[PDB]
């Protein structure tokens, strides 16, 4: 029997890791890219995303857990996470105040109040294994004062969320609770938002506040020093990451873990992935193509039809075009997040990074 | 090694046949519903619809040849029909004598001829198995004096069509040909076009000029004289038929293949087929129903998600909830199909008909 959760690290490469995360609907290899639940079939990526924000406005935290939870809604059986719902709000919808956010819903004018405790009990309802601390992504760019002050707020909440999670017996004794960290672009922020989350104590870290406008250059910077912060024997998810270039320079600094609206989204708008770079298939280069979306790929769509076919779908209207697509992209994602696992465990992951770049990019 | 064309009855009820066609690409099983095939992906359906006319604008019967045909540029090695084009050309595009018709293209201006000889060299090009003789859809309501008219010019462009199929020796040794009668709602008209078809002679025969408008009791009235009067050795094919109840109805009439654009639209647009009626999944009511679309339904969709889910993902604006609908609408006509096939065979297709009519419209 598996435990509640357990993070075993097989084989190291510079900074990168390759390893295990053990939890009672199953095994979670890293460094893992975790897919959204909703935009194609998965079968058994190891985990999949719920998307909170979303199922708090429809049908309701409640209406799923009356459904019997994600597990059930969705047909998965694996480990599900979930966000804590706040970045989207700020995104997407707002009041804030120490106790939380409010808001009102565009679908049905409903209020709604989002606090630590009531992400946590969202999360609970929705079944969550993995869920994440109720934190605040500072806006990009911040000021020094700004950023310092969105943080400490961050790190408040990171305490609440951590009681929230320990007040519900079913919640603390089968899911996994991680804290995120915040401040902004500044090493000495992302100190001590490091410290006071590894003082709460979580399952696991994620390095917030990024992906939001800073460019991958930046971005590398910040990871450069604020990974090597976080607690090296827990896993780091990289939250809001990323294209596979910012994948392979992200593991190469630490990150185990990734979620990315890309493979989806571009599925969804004409974009493939292959090893050497995007395409997009609308373009009427690919009209009499008669190469599958990549010349490696081993998934299914590949397998069958070719190029041609598929850009002829998409512009023909029909939505099968643009679910192989997105097939096609999950399955890309998952070939590279396993030649990542393969070449950091046998010692071979620089050449990997080096070798994927000058294809990718050439 | 099958021949080019062979039908064979194996059972009768009534007016109702079960059977099969052999042809050198597969076996059809009969009474059968041809789905389209860029809906969904369909797997070994007997026989797969190519849309013609939309072929001919994108990317052109030329290109679809220079890429190998049809069944190599959708994944399809079993047979596949193709329309004549002109039904769309007077549904979707016109100038109209006595060799064909003229159009413009509204994807890119372009001018088009649709005459018998050029629908034919259009269907070669694509490759397809059952070749459509080019004839005119008779608009609905007509007078007799048009309808005739109509009917004659028809009459002339099946034996040019005929002559067109002929002359190329692939067409002529691996293909099929069928004439389409005409004659709108008049008996002496039908008569006089079953006529002239036998009298050319075809490998089947469709019933044209119908699902224009006249509705199920006028259809069905048409059917009952229409379908004696032609070969019954050869298949009766009914464009554009049907919602379930009108392929049931015309089963019991000597209809023995279908093909209608219902299943994948409705997929597309919220309503899945079950056997206690249609259903809008879109609809509240089923955004706590954890039945599948249908409760007697073997497909895939219906084995692992529940109603609230599909309603979920349409509501949410996910694709892969039109998809999941389709694939089960497809599978439900197959499933109907495959329940007349096995009732006639067995002597209880005048109870099934009567059973599946009390509960479709309960
Ligand atoms: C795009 N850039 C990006 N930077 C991010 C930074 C943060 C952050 O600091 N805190 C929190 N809590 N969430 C973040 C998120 C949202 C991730 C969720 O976004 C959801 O997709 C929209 C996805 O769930 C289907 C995922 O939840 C697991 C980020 N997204
Ligand atoms: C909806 N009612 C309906 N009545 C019809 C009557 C006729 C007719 O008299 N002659 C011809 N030639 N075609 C007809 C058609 C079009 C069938 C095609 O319609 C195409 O779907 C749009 C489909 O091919 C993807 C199929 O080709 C096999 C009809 N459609
Ligand atoms: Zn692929
Ligand atoms: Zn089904």
């Amino acid at each position: 029997d598996r435990p509640r959760f357990s993070f075993s690290i097989a084989a190291r490469e510079g900074k990168a890791r390759t390893g295990t995360i053990e939890m009672k609907r199953g095994v979670i290899r890293t460094p893992a890219f975790m897919p959204v639940g909703t935009a194609a079939t998965v079968k058994a990526a190891d985990i999949i995303l719920g998307n909170t924000y979303h199922l708090m406005l429809r049908p309701g935290a409640e209406r799923i857990a009356k459904l019997g939870g994600l597990h059930s809604f969705m047909g998965w059986d694996r480990p599900i996470l979930t966000d804590s719902g706040g970045y989207q709000v700020m995104s997407l919808s707002t009041k804030q105040s120490e106790e939380g956010v409010t808001f009102k819903s565009h679908l049905d004018g409903s209020r709604h109040m989002l606090s630590p405790e009531r992400s946590i009990e969202i999360q609970h309802l929705l079944g969550s294994d993995i869920v994440m601390a109720f934190d605040e992504c500072t806006p990009y760019p911040a000021t020094p004062s700004r950023a310092a002050s969105s943080m400490e707020r961050s790190m408040r909440w990171a305490k609440r969320s951590r009681d929230a999670f320990d007040s519900r017996k079913e919640q603390a004794e089968n899911a996994a609770l991680f804290g995120i960290q915040q401040g902004s672009v500044f090493e000495n922020l992302r100190q001590q938002s490091a410290d006071a989350l590894a003082e709460i104590g979580f399952d696991g870290y994620a390095v917030g506040g990024l992906a939001v406008g800073e460019g991958q250059d930046e971005m590398f910077r910040v990871l450069d020093f604020s990974v090597p912060m976080l607690p090296d024997d827990k896993p780091h998810y990289l939250m809001g990451v990323g294209k596979p270039d910012d994948i392979v320079g992200a593991v190469e600094r630490g990150i185990d873990m990734f979620d990315c609206v890309l493979p989806t989204r571009s599925g969804r708008n004409g974009q493939a992935f292959t090893w050497d770079g995007p395409i997009n298939i609308r373009n009427a280069r690919f009209s009499e193509d008669l190469k599958p979306l990549d010349s490696e790929c081993h998934c299914a769509v590949c397998q069958k039809w070719s190029r041609a076919y598929i850009h002829h779908l998409i512009r023909a209207g029909e939505i099968l075009g643009a679910m192989l697509m997105t097939e096609h992209n999950i399955a890309f994602y998952q070939q590279l997040m396993q030649k990542i696992r393969d070449s950091i465990s046998e010692g071979r992951f620089s050449q990997f990074a080096q070798d994927f770049r000058a294809r990718y990019f050439a």
